[PDB]
C-alpha cells in the first residue's frame, strides 16, 4: 500500500513510498531516489562514467526473481557527502 513492486514480476517489493526523498534542487521526473531498497541483485563494479548524480558511481541493479532492471546503487566518491548511498529506480519499471 505503500510498496512498489517490480513491474515485471510482481512478485518482489523493491522498496517504499517512505524510503523516497530529493536531491533534485528546489530553487533557481522520471527518476525515483530512495534511501533504501530491497530484493536487488548488483552487478560489476560501481562506475562515474556519465553518472547522473555528480559525485556518486552507479551500480546496475537488477530484481533477484526476474532479472528486470529497475535503477542502479549510486555510491558517494567521498566520505563528507551525504547519504553515503541511495538507490535510483527506473519509475516505469516499478507498480503502481
Ligand atoms: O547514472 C547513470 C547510470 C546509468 C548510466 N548508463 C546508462 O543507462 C547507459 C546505457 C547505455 C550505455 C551507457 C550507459 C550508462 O552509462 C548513465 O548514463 N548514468
Ligand atoms: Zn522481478
Amino acid at each position: 500500500p505503500t510498496s512498489l513492486c517490480c513491474k515485471q514480476c510482481q512478485e518482489t517489493e523493491i522498496t517504499t513510498k517512505n524510503e523516497i526523498f530529493s536531491l533534485s534542487l528546489c530553487g533557481p521526473h522520471e527518476t525515483l531516489t530512495v534511501y533504501k531498497a530491497s530484493n536487488l541483485n548488483l552487478i560489476g563494479r560501481p562506475s562515474t562514467v556519465h553518472s547522473w548524480f555528480p559525485g556518486y558511481a552507479w551500480t546496475i541493479a537488477q530484481c533477484k526473481i526476474c532479472a528486470s532492471h529497475i535503477g542502479w546503487k549510486f555510491t558517494a566518491t567521498k566520505k563528507d557527502m551525504s547519504p553515503q548511498k541511495f538507490w535510483g529506480l527506473t519509475r516505469s519499471a516499478l507498480l503502481p
